[PDB]
């Protein structure tokens, strides 16, 4: 005979050996389950969760993307200020001159060659470091800014080139982010064995928690790692709520529980 079964642990549905027909009520803890490439959450699908006593996951962490983060962040500190190393009379003096400030090429220089090491990254913007450096290559370039013979030193372009370097900045670090964030989502798509997988039939979300704004990836490159942390800061260890008539059930080989649920 088929049962109602209410359970908020894992091992208290395991003890009820569940079957088709029965109806669950479920509450506890949980992740919801991550596609790889519609649904609020993407890529996190909160109309299935994935329920068991193995820990959550870490949230992501890159130094590659805090080594973008610095880059872009000290050229948009010195191309869009708002309080600037320098005399106040020379700070108005370059404005009225038309032109735009870098008051320390030094720190963009070191933070570049932090982030685009490696012999053959960002050549776009090496060189546009090098023009600006009046330098004959990058590397003489990289050891003047590393020895720190160009700290503070002053830079000025016409509004233009400050237009084209901030974009070649953005451009250049992207492919950086978008790497670590795809990195960041295989990370955390890691399953433990046994537990449960539990999926509403009718694509119901199973968690309340706020819906976001914008879909992941109709973020800039630099913002869906902030995005997917977030997302992830939420969606990892969640309470949920499920309940309906089972389905469908089956064991795979790991151990896990796959139930089906349709809501009354």
């Amino acid at each position: 005979s088929a049962q109602t079964i209410e359970a908020t642990t894992v091992s208290q549905l395991e003890k009820a050996h569940v079957r088709i027909g029965d109806t669950l009520r479920l509450t506890g803890t949980g992740m919801c389950n991550i596609r790889t490439p519609d649904s609020p959450f993407l890529p996190f699908d909160c109309s299935q969760i994935v329920w068991n006593d193995a820990p959550p996951l870490p949230l992501p962490e890159s130094d590659i993307v805090s080594k973008a983060t610095a880059l872009m962040q000290s050229v948009q500190r010195q191309l869009h200020p708002e309080t600037s190393r320098v005399s106040p009379a020379l700070r108005s003096a370059i404005q009225k001159s038309g032109m735009v400030l870098l008051d320390d090429f030094g720190d963009i220089v070191q933070k570049t060659n932090d982030l685009c090491s490696a012999k053959d990254d960002c050549l776009r913007l090496k060189n546009a470091l090098v023009n600006l450096g009046n330098t004959r290559n990058w590397e003489t370039l990289t050891k003047r800014a590393t020895a720190g013979k160009l700290d503070g030193v002053n830079v000025l372009l016409r509004p233009v080139s400050a237009e084209s370097l901030e974009n070649l900045v953005t451009t250049s670090t992207a492919p950086f982010v978008i790497r670590e964030t795809s990195r960041a989502a295989q990370a955390l798509n890691s399953p433990a064995p046994g537990g449960f997988l539990i999926a509403s039939d009718e694509g119901s979300v199973l968690v309340n928690q706020p819906w976001p704004a914008v879909s992941l990836y109709d973020y800039p490159a630099h913002e869906q790692w902030g995005e997917l942390r977030r997302l992830a800061g939420m969606l990892m260890h969640t309470p949920f709520h499920a309940e309906g008539i089972v389905t469908n059930l089956f064991t795979d080989a790991n151990g896990t529980q796959h139930i089906n649920l349709h809501r009354i």
